[PDB]
């Protein structure tokens, strides 16, 4: 279950093929790294969290298969994640952002600071048309 369609066209975008306990892995820093899974927990996190720092195993997102269409994009937004260090009150939040690859892994592309949220990029087929 990692679908959505196109509330345009009707065309449905089917993710289910990413999905998964075992998961992928994105680069973090230097020779770190990032755990996740799509529309799901991922195997090496805590139970029920699809997205986590691969030294400490904490969460950055619990998992969620609500698959959202936003222009051309497909988008899942993991929440309720661990405590932000660097700001009170906050929780760590990923984005996750499918887009149309013509033709391997996410890609961590940002951190915000002020927000605790990681915004990744994953360039694939399964997203076009």
């Amino acid at each position: 279950d990692c679908q959505v369609t196109n509330p345009s066209t009707g065309h449905l975008f089917d993710l289910s093929s990413l999905s998964g306990r075992a998961g992928f892995t994105a680069a973090y820093s230097e020779k770190g790294l990032v755990y996740m899974s799509i529309c799901g927990e991922n195997e090496n996190c805590p139970p029920g969290v699809g997205a986590c720092f691969g030294q400490t195993r904490i969460s950055v997102g619990k998992a969620n298969k609500r698959l959202r269409y936003v222009d051309q994009v497909l988008q899942l937004v993991y929440k309720d994640g661990s405590p932000c260090p660097s700001k009170s009150g906050l929780s760590y939040k990923s984005v996750i952002s499918f887009v149309c690859r013509p033709e391997n892994r996410p890609m961590l592309i940002s951190l915000d600071k002020q927000t605790c949220t990681l915004f990744f990029s994953w360039h694939t087929p399964l997203a076009c048309e």
